């Protein structure tokens, strides 16, 4: 009894084939959890800026019509949301009030089964807030289910990995009472933006030989323990697991591990976006690369010419599952299904090679 979360987007709808995603794209019975990415704040109000929006509510209604025991969630934050999105809504209770009814009525009307707040990031900034915000939520969410003949809207967060941004971010005794579960962010461990720039691996289960001193917090043994340490109950952990990779231009010959970058990889062809690929992207890029597993961090890393790109594959899949529940964890979060192979087409393992491992992992005794 494991969760399978299953964060999915509304912007790979854009892509070309094979990133083309829409969520009639998405398998029923793949995830135990649907969330959307990601919603928006208008009037002190939640929205959807989607041209999609009304298909998608269709597609959210077959889904569960042929998986009764399916929950999609709707999420709002996101790294580019930032902090600024949040304002002005939670400046005040009564603008506070005014989103969580507006929650509350949003996910009835249109067949949600919660919210996910993905809050990038409080910071120290904006720790009180987002503890309050969480509060408020929880607890209309509880009044609510009080007069109700539906099941209570479920609450969750996506939460940083990264050990000095939980410092600074999170009351989380608090937030273990209030939230159903954490959506652990444990990924961005590494990549493009790091000074001194040099290779490093996105989503490293375990420390690195060369990782000393707060190095030896960027890895997902860490961040996963270190919340349960805090107060998190282990079931309330919800492990990310990452579809995509981190990627970096070699400003000399060194391949390895800490080896010196010019800057972010070349930009995937579909995705775009120089720093990161894909793994429908990754497959092509692997044709004509040299793997490497790394014993010390159990991921691993793929050189062609002078691109290295730090990604997760079915090995790590099943490697960090058995980590997840040798933990004792609540399952398995990934971001995102839409850049898994999600049609199959590009790396002939089948759809959803990835998360397909996933629950089978997950799934087997
Ligand atoms: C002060 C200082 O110097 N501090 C240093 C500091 O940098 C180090 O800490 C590390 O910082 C980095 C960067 O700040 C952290 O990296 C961020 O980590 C979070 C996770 O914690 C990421 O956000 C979530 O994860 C995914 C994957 O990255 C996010 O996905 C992105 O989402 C955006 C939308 O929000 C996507 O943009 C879309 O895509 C395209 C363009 O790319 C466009 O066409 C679309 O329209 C656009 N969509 C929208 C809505 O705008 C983007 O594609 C996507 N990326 C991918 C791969 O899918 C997602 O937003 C987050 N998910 C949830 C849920 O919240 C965040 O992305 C990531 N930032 C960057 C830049 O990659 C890192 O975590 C942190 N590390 C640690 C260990 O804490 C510290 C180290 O301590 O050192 C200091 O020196």
């Amino acid at each position: 009894s494991y969760k399978l979360v299953c964060y999915f987007t509304n912007w790979s709808q854009d892509r070309q084939e094979p990133g083309k995603f829409t969520p009639e794209n998405i398998d029923p019975f793949l995830c135990s959890h649907l969330i959307y990415s990601f919603a928006s704040i208008e009037n002190n109000k939640v929205i959807i800026k989607d041209k999609s929006e009304v298909m998608l509510y269709q597609t959210i209604n077959s889904l569960k019509t042929k998986n009764p025991k399916l929950k999609i969630l709707l999420s709002i934050g996101g790294y580019l949301f930032g902090s600024k999105g949040f304002h002005p809504m939670v400046d005040s209770s009564t603008s506070r009030l005014e989103f969580i009814n507006s929650i509350i009525l949003f996910l009835r009307n249109h067949n949600f089964d919660g919210l996910d707040v993905s809050w990038i990031y409080p910071d120290q900034k904006e720790n009180t807030h987002f503890t309050v915000l969480i509060h408020e939520l929880a607890e209309a969410f509880q009044k609510d289910f009080t007069k109700s003949t539906k099941e209570r809207l479920l609450l969750t967060v996506g939460v940083s990995a990264g050990r000095q941004m939980i410092d600074n971010s999170y009351q989380v005794e608090k937030l273990a009472k209030d939230l159903d579960f954490i959506n652990l962010l444990s990924f961005d461990f590494h990549g493009s933006w790091e000074k001194p720039l040099i290779t490093g691996h996105n989503s490293p289960l375990s420390k690195g030989w060369q990782d000393r001193g707060p190095s030896s917090y960027y890895n997902v043994e860490y961040a996963v323990g270190y919340w349960i340490h805090k107060g998190m109950p282990s079931e309330k952990v919800v492990m990310g697991i990452p579809t995509y990779g981190h990627s970096f231009t070699l400003a000399s010959a060194e391949t390895t591990v800490g080896a010196p970058a010019s800057g972010p990889g070349a930009a995937g062809p579909i995705t775009e976006s120089s720093g990161f690929l894909a793994y429908y992207e990754i497959c092509q890029f692997l044709k004509g690369a040299k793997i490497t597993w790394l014993q010390d961090q159990q991921v691993p890393y793929a050189v062609k010419g002078n691109q290295w790109v730090g990604y997760d594959d079915v090995k790590s899949m099943e490697t960090k599952v058995q980590f997840l529940k040798n933990l004792n964890l609540g399952g398995a979060m990934i971001w995102s299904i839409d850049m898994d192979d999600f049609t199959g087409k590009s790396c002939n393992q089948g759809p959803y090679p990835l998360v397909q491992a996933v629950k089978r992992s997950l799934g087997s005794l």
